[PDB]
């Protein structure tokens, strides 16, 4: 919505830049112009074969004659159009240079200035400015903004002018030559501007409803995929792919739909543009026959017209590249206009020079950008004494950290000043200030260059010697020697990192060379190891005594020396003197010491597709009709004008035009009937097998063990989304580009041959022309895609650069240094502009190539269509056919090119869709192979169990685990910690097999045992239950599948779950919808519902996953009772971490590190005293 003056945009084009902009946009319009001009002469050709091919028809007596005076008539004729046609071609491939060329020219050395003048902008800016503002943003906006202003100020103008010349030129030719037909042609523009008009509207209204459509299937994989493991456990994923194909049965009826209504609206709309041509034509005859119009000048109005009327929408986006370009230019320019007070780029402001260095702080009132929510510092009074070193002490707001930030001038004070000798800090330069404090701040940090090279950002004028002096005498000179390379080494993020102690050491000596009169030490002591704390401070100790200094910190060891200490409170200094006065005083700071004391070959996708045998062979035959289809309308209009150059006697011409724009009309209808009928088999073809591929693949994906599922590659989100673009991305590759692309190669090939067939040679010749003018064409594109990434990956060491010196900058401005960062991006810079120079003359070259490469082989179509053609005894109506013919077919080639990256992003997607389904799991729920026991009681044998989990083998959960659990009796689980209490269950429902060791159940293994039929009779219940979207009966009835359950015997379980309370308090009562779209309740109403079709299932096994985790008060009383009322009758496993409500369990077990530890009745552990002693008293303590 904010834009910028048009001038203002340019205020950095001077000179040269506004002259290549007028010769740029001078060239351009004069490169727009050529193209009506040359339709122009394709009038008067007309009329020269017409003057001829009216009298040679004339004569039917005389033939030798006609060898004469039509012979000469065309040879100074057509030498003429041809000698001005070679002259086209020739100016466009000079301003078409010179458009490209000088408006590349002038963007690129613009865009040089812009960088240079904009990241000079970033650096100027004072600490409040950026205290306000996102970094990561702002650098961003230094290179997209920067890319989106010079896509408007580049050739894109150069195109809007030439684009504007055409329609001026074309509706100009247009009226002048005819104020008739333009107006005829206008008068049917609103219809084509309506038809397709048609289209936005339709578009946008269906795209949602398809992304509406199956996000009603996407929900239901979405809620599923989410609770896999629930529906893995009770065994529904019959069912759940059933709900899947049921949603999936409807988005393929919505999708035929939309493949009907939108194939009639394509071709509703291709008819009434193709028949306003015709008319627009047919009504260019009615004025020939009344001799006033000549039959090449219709082609001459009808042809510019058009050219214009065209032109107006190939501007449009250039438009919008201008636009887009100006609002990227008024966040930049805003920075580039920005004025600060604190500068820092300033030469103004006293230098003192034999700075003594005393110091003082008056009445200052300060607030950080955040403003008045807070106020850190309520007044203050604070004086250091040259050569002193004072101390600031703090128990919180570090409002301490405060004066080291006015002290360098990063912000001016609300109130009061700070002192540096008498004069205000504010009449001292800023960057002079800057360089009479040496800071060292409590995180370090080091920028990617030598150690010599950041101890340089010191000072930029040093030798190795002041360097090694620096480092001896910051002691960090032992340190580094060892270290291999010697001052050449690397530091920073990446590459080379080192211990924080030695980081602050060549911090320390950074600042060293500096040779500073102020010195500030803010808690760089603090957060470091307590080794090299001592050698750190050993240098800060040696830092001072030459200085005055003002140190921050919250270690009392380096304080003691201190000539003064000072304490705030509240902002207010409170207490200050010598270390003994304030314990004297026993205030603030005696307080604080005690208290510290794969593209390939996939047919089998398409064999798949090979469901249909049909529905594609009527599209394709009925493809090709309309490709041969589309040449017979030039076959039509190059007779239309053919019978009338050719015609002779005028008197049989005026019904002859009749007929032919009658057929005509029956060829269009007989188009739509074939582009209805292609488009609508492609869409139901490809709507269906998206059912057949989302229904095996979300079938497939149900297949699959938990194993599988706790990958990180596949999550809910990421899964639901390969769900989604796999199926969708085949569509398209088996959809509209394999109808198109074998209607056009039928339309080509039904041109080509009757091209062939009539004009010998001349079709021979357009061959050997259009397929370079194509792959020139092409290898355009590829240098343009080479010079494009070249620059991405150039620009990119300049912005990395920028990124360094703007996402540190605290420090850089801390340190000065900011012109450094400034000549470094420069020189980075540097290599892209001499670059975009080369960039303008190479885009003009290739432009004016293809231009010229159009318009010469323009020439050669006629030149030889006449001369050596038409001096046989040709027909000039053929000529004009295998032009449109030809020319047409070819242009339909040029959809290969656009649908081949169609293809590979649906191989890609192929590539994944056809291993999804074919990859088989370790534990697969699908076999009906297993023993299905014919006994009931139920008991547990874990025997030696090793499991590791398979997402993360490092760190084992069970090691020789083994238990055993008589039927109907309680097996409480206890645990240090982790899924050691968990992971009994998983491998009870056998999520996983063992990696050692093994589990029977009434003695059998289950490894060998049926894995549906073993869940079958597990009774899970864990700690969050999740409740699928639809009746309550229903997810209480999910506890038992393959069955439909009956309402009693669900009403039995909700009466068992003490759920009922709810179930008939709801107006709906049982067939209330659940689950956070039709009704939400809390977790103890959802935990009995689980419980519920827990016991629905009627198993011999319960498994209690610490149910109570979630809950409070009386809803964990309500609970507790209705599962310990669950089991008792039952086989039961509980790992719930109430053991209050463990005291009454059969045997009590004991986890530790995999291995069973202690085991027995609560009692017989309570006599022992362990593990479970200490678990029960820790927790009944407290
Ligand atoms: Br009659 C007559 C035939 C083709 C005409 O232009 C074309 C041409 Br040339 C090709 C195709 Br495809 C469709 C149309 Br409409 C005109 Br205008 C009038």
């Amino acid at each position: 919505k904010p834009a910028v003056s048009v001038l203002t945009m340019f205020r950095y084009a001077g000179w040269l830049d506004r002259l290549y902009m007028l010769v740029g946009t001078l060239a351009a319009i004069i490169h727009g112009v050529a193209l009506p001009l040359m339709m122009l002469i394709f009038g008067d050709m007309t009329d020269s074969f017409a003057s001829v091919g009216q009298v040679s028809k004339q004569s039917t007596q005389m033939s030798e004659a006609d060898k004469r005076a039509m012979f000469a008539k065309l040879e100074e004729e057509m030498t003429t159009y041809a000698y001005y046609y070679t002259g086209i071609g020739a100016g466009v491939l000079i301003v078409a240079y010179i458009q490209v060329s000088f408006w590349c020219l002038a963007a690129g050395r613009q865009i040089h200035k812009i960088r240079q003048k904009f990241f000079h902008a970033i650096m100027n800016q004072e600490i409040g400015w950026f205290d306000v503002h996102d970094v990561g943003e702002l650098n961003t906006r230094l290179t997209d903004d920067v890319s989106k202003i010079n896509e408007g100020i580049g050739d894109k103008i150069g195109m809007f002018f030439q684009a504007m010349a055409t329609f001026f030129g074309g509706f100009i030719i247009g009226f002048t030559r005819g104020w008739k037909l333009t107006l005829v042609i206008l008068a049917i523009s609103p219809v084509l501007g309506l038809s397709a008009g048609i289209w936005a509207k339709i578009l946008s209204s269906f795209t949602d409803k398809e992304l509406h459509a199956y996000a009603k299937a996407g929900a239901v994989a979405e809620e599923v995929l989410a609770a896999i493991r629930t529906v893995i456990a009770f065994g529904g994923q019959k069912k759940e792919l059933e709900r899947y194909n049921n949603n999936l049965e409807e988005a393929k009826r919505l999708g035929i739909k939309k493949a009907i209504t939108a194939n009639i609206s394509m071709g509703a709309a291709f008819l009434l543009i193709y028949a306003s041509y015709a008319l627009a034509f047919w009504y260019g005859t009615s004025l020939v026959i009344s001799k006033e119009y000549s039959i090449g000048q219709v082609l001459t109005v009808f042809f510019s017209v058009l050219i214009g009327a065209f032109s107006v929408g190939q501007a449009s986006p250039n438009i919008e590249a201008f636009a887009n370009a100006r609002g990227a230019a008024y966040e930049v320019f805003k920075i580039i206009d920005n004025k600060p007070s604190i500068d820092s780029f300033s030469k103004s402001g006293h230098k003192p020079d034999n700075i003594q260095g005393n110091l003082e702080f008056k009445n200052i009132h300060f607030s950080y950008p955040s403003r008045k929510e807070v106020q850190i510092l309520k007044g203050l009074n604070l004086k250091v004494k040259s050569g002193q070193t004072v101390a600031l002490v703090g128990n919180s707001g570090c409002g301490k950290s405060t004066t080291v930030q006015l002290m360098q001038r990063l912000y001016d004070p609300l109130d009061g000043m700070v002192s540096i000798d008498g004069q205000d800090i504010r009449t001292i330069n800023v960057r002079y200030l800057r360089e009479i404090i040496g800071v060292v701040s409590q995180e370090p940090v080091l920028f990617a260059t030598t150690i010599a090279e950041n101890i340089r950002y010191g000072r930029e004028d040093v030798t190795m010697d002041e360097i090694e002096k620096a480092v001896k005498e910051a002691n960090a000179y032992d340190f580094i020697m060892k270290l291999p390379h010697q001052f050449d080494t690397l530091v920073g993020e990446r590459g080379a990192q080192l211990s924080g102690g030695q980081k602050q050491r060549i911090a320390i000596a950074r600042a060293l060379v500096r040779n500073p009169k102020i010195l500030l030490l803010d808690e760089a002591t603090s957060a470091l190891d307590t080794e090299s704390e001592a050698v750190v401070q050993a240098a800060l100790d040696k830092a001072r005594e030459g200085r005055t200094t003002i140190v921050i910190a919250h270690r009392l060891s380096t304080v003691r020396n201190a000539d003064v200490i000072a304490g705030f409170d509240g902002g207010v200094i409170v207490e200050q003197g010598n270390h003994d006065e304030l314990m004297r005083e026993k205030g603030i700071y005696f307080k604080l010491v005690m208290t510290q004391t794969p593209p390939a070959s996939f047919w089998r996708i398409l064999k798949l597709n090979s469901t249909e045998w049909p529905y594609f062979v009527v599209g394709i035959f009925c493809a090709i009709i309309n490709g041969g289809l589309q040449p017979a309308f030039s076959v039509i209009f190059s007779k239309v004008v053919g019978v009338f150059t050719n015609g002779g006697p005028p008197e049989t011409q005026r019904q002859n035009s009749n007929l032919f724009s009658l057929l005509f009309l029956i060829l269009g209808i007989i188009s739509f009937i074939t582009f209805f009928l292609q488009g609508f088999t492609f869409g139901k073809a490809g709507e269906i097998l998206t059912k057949r591929l989302r229904y095996m693949v979300f079938k497939s994906m149900l297949r699959q063990d938990v194993s599988w599922f706790d990958d990180p590659k596949n999550t809910t989100g990421a899964l639901t989304t390969r769900l989604a673009n796999d199926a969708a991305q085949v569509k398209g590759a088996t959809g509209s580009r394999l109808a198109v692309i074998f209607q056009n190669i039928a339309n080509l090939g039904t041109g080509i041959i009757i091209s062939l067939i009539y004009g010998w040679q001349l079709t021979l010749l357009l061959l050997a022309i259009v397929p370079i003018i194509a792959i020139a064409g092409v290898v355009e594109m590829k240098m343009l895609s080479g010079q494009a990434l070249k620059d991405k990956k150039e620009l990119e060491g300049s912005g990395k650069i920028a990124t360094e010196a703007i996402e540190n900058f605290r420090t850089v401005v801390s340190l000065t240094r900011e012109q450094k960062f400034e000549t470094m991006y420069a020189q980075s810079l540097q290599i892209p502009y001499r670059n975009a120079m080369k960039k303008a003359h190479v885009f003009g070259i290739t432009f004016s190539f293809t231009q010229a490469m159009m318009y010469f082989s323009y020439a050669a179509a006629f030149r030889f269509g006449a001369y050596l053609v038409t001096q046989q005894l040709m027909t000039f109506e053929n000529v004009l056919l295998v032009f449109s013919a030809i020319v047409a077919g070819a242009m339909a080639v040029g959809q290969v090119s656009s649908f081949a990256p169609d293809y590979a992003k649906a191989t890609v997607s192929a590539s994944h869709i056809i291993r999804i389904i074919e990859k088989t799991p370790e534990i697969d729920s699908y076999s009906t192979q297993g023993l299905k026991p014919n006994m009931l009681e139920g008991n547990v044998q874990f025997s030696g169990v090793v499991f590791n989990y398979p997402t993360r083998p490092s760190i084992p959960v069970l090691q020789g685990l083994s238990l055993e659990v008589k039927k109907g009796q309680t097996l409480a689980l206890v645990g240090s910690s982790g899924c050691g209490k968990s992971t009994v269950v998983q491998l009870l429902e056998r999520f996983y097999d063992p990696m050692a060791g093994s589990v029977f159940l009434d003695g059998k293994e289950i490894k060998q045992l049926n894995v549906q039929w073993l869940r079958a009779q597990l009774g899970i219940v864990s700690q969050e239950p999740i409740l699928f979207d639809c009746s309550i009966a229903e997810n209480i009835a999910y506890g038992d599948n393959s069955r439909v359950v009956s309402y009693e015997e669900i009403v039995r379980a909700a009466k068992e779950a003490n759920i009922h309370q709810f179930i008939d308090s709801l107006p709906d009562k049982y067939n209330t919808r659940v689950g956070d779209k039709g009704t939400q309740l809390s977790g103890g109403q959802k935990q009995r519902i689980a419980i519920a079709r827990a016991l629905v299932r009627q198993p011999h096994i319960l498994l209690l996953d610490e149910a109570t985790s979630a809950l409070d008060t009386e809803s964990e009383k309500v609970v507790q009772e209705a599962l310990d009322k669950a089991r008792e009758g039952r086989t039961c496993i509980v790992i719930a971490h109430r053991l209050s409500t463990i005291q009454n369990a059969d045997l009590i077990v004991v986890i530790q590190n995999g291995k069973v530890k202690e085991h027995g009745t609560h009692q017989q552990l309570l006599a022992q005293k362990g593990i479970y002693f200490s678990m029960v008293s820790v927790q009944a303590g407290a």
